[PDB]
């Protein structure tokens, strides 16, 4: 259906801004922040029918989610939170909400020029992570 075509591919992190403060807001402890902040993940996005798969491969952790838009699922995040996630498309932006322990964070993924831009928000704190084609 050509849903999410422009996201599909293999992407490499090239910049991160304010990720330490985002992780602090999420509740990540010191050692995980330091090590996770160093990581330069490879994000691999694929689509098969209605199922979107996003993998993240790095020195810190290899993670993978598969999902159908609008349909809640279980995700264990790289920092080991057990969250309930729902991902939708809003005007061409993938919007991913994670719920756990009465908390919530929202991750947006957008195509901007030749980049895939990831915006991570926890209360008033945003981090921006920019990926390029690998
Ligand atoms: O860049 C991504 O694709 C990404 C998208 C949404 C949330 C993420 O981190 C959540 C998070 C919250 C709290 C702690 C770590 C990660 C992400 O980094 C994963 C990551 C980061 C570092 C190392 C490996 C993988």
């Amino acid at each position: 259906s050509h849903m999410c075509d422009a996201f599909v591919g293999t992407w490499k992190l090239v910049s991160s801004e304010n990720f330490d403060d985002y992780m602090k807001e999420v509740g990540v402890g010191f050692a995980t922040r330091k090590v996770a902040g160093m990581a330069k993940p490879n994000m691999i996005i694929s689509v098969n029918g209605d199922v979107i798969t996003i993998k993240s491969e790095s020195t810190f952790k290899n993670t993978e989610i598969s999902f159908i838009l609008g349909q809640e699922f279980d995700e264990v995040t790289a920092d080991d939170r057990k969250v309930k996630s729902t991902i939708t498309l809003d005007g061409g932006v993938l919007v991913h909400v994670q719920k756990w322990d009465g908390k919530s964070t929202t991750i947006k993924r957008k195509r901007e020029d030749d980049k895939l831009v990831v915006e991570c928000v926890m209360k008033g704190v945003t981090s921006t992570r920019v990926y390029e084609r690998a």
